[PDB]
């Protein structure tokens, strides 16, 4: 399809809750054979206020927010537990769809980031055992030598306790969709207690 | 041939990071990427809440990354509460990103109207009709009021909350995929005066 004037009767019309509606554009987006939906733009700052930026690919979505993982001892793992807000966004070219999802990364449950690292594969395992991400690198070929000695011993890899999950629940999201006439549609979720109030903003 | 792109600088690092930052968008350019420029731009209010929006930057200068927005949106007002922003391209087709990190500095209104002087003519109704981020309180008449400015048929003045910014980097990052798992992350750092590069683990 074409990257303007998706449909997007929710926007008359908004679900209850937002979750609901992001679910429904993920799996639009599978249809309409975007590259790389889950690609996500995800910010976070540190006590300062200066914020770093880098691609997270999801896991997940539950009831409650975007699932991923990663190391908690890197940049973005240190600034959630400085600050706790974090933004994500995506952005489906194909379409002209982005969705902002402004909330807190809540840290999963060890179990929970157990049953995340069994579902990845074994050369995953040894890089993410072997790699302290974001720290200086001092000997690449080392690391890369040690990636493929815990592979060689065909033994089950522990999780690294700095491997773990967050749930971004947001408290704010936005959906917005091209218009070729440029009157673009957005539609704005914010918390409200238990409940979610919506907008529709200019473009 | 989205792993594995070269990246000779990994390991000799131009002085400054506009420099490779211009080389890789060129790259991008010959690789025929779709929309390069589209930057996920964050910035935050205040009290710490993050927020985020794609942005087509307009140009780059030695200085830091121009892109232009209503000072009165949602970015707008943060931009003014705290300066800071964080920039990140993603080129799917390459499997490279990089993040602009820094303050987001005002331009003079010189430069404001340059900006606006370049957009088209369509650009100029709806940017003119559009409060952008403020509540939209009837859309046909939004429709109506960018269609009647277009039809003035004349070259619109700048609005006053029409500007730009120029994104000056405090620290950047290339990030290039490799098939080994093993990706080439280049950052570099403002240490007081000038530049330090490190190579970070994946
Ligand atoms: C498509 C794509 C997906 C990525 N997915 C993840 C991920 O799920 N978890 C993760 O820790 N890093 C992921 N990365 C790497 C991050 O972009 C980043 O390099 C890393 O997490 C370190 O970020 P930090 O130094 O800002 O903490 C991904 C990168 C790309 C390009
Ligand atoms: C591809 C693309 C390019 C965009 N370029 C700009 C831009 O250069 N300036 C701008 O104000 N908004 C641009 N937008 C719209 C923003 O993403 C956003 O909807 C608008 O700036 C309001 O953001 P805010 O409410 O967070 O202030 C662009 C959107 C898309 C999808
Ligand atoms: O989509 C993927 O597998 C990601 C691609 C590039 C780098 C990644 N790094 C990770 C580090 C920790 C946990 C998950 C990651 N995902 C990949």
């Amino acid at each position: 399809t074409g990257s303007v004037d998706v449909l997007f009767p929710e926007y008359d019309d908004p679900p209850s809750e937002p979750i609901t509606l992001l679910k429904r554009w993920l799996a639009t987006a599978d249809v309409a054979r975007v590259r790389e939906p889950k690609a996500l733009a995800l910010a976070t700052a540190t006590s300062d206020g200066r914020i770093s930026s880098r691609v997270i690919a999801f896991s997940s979505i539950d009831d409650r927010g975007v699932i991923f993982c990663t190391h908690s001892t890197s940049r973005k793992g240190r600034e959630l537990t400085e600050t706790g807000w974090a933004s994500g966004l995506l952005y489906w070219r194909e379409t002209g769809q982005q969705i902002m999802i402004s909330g807190q990364a809540v840290p999963l449950e060890e179990s929970e980031n157990d049953k995340l690292w069994f579902g990845r594969s074994v050369p995953m395992h040894a890089m993410s055992s072997a790699s302290h991400q974001s720290d200086e690198l001092v000997d690449r070929e080392a690391l890369r030598a040690h990636a493929a000695e815990l592979l060689a011993l065909g033994v089950a890899l522990p999780r690294p306790p700095r491997f773990v999950g967050y749930r971004l629940e947001p408290h704010e999201m936005e959906f917005w969709a091209a218009s070729s006439d440029r009157l673009h549609r957005r539609l704005r979720y914010e918390r409200d207690g238990n409940d979610w109030k919506t907008t529709q903003l200019q473009p």
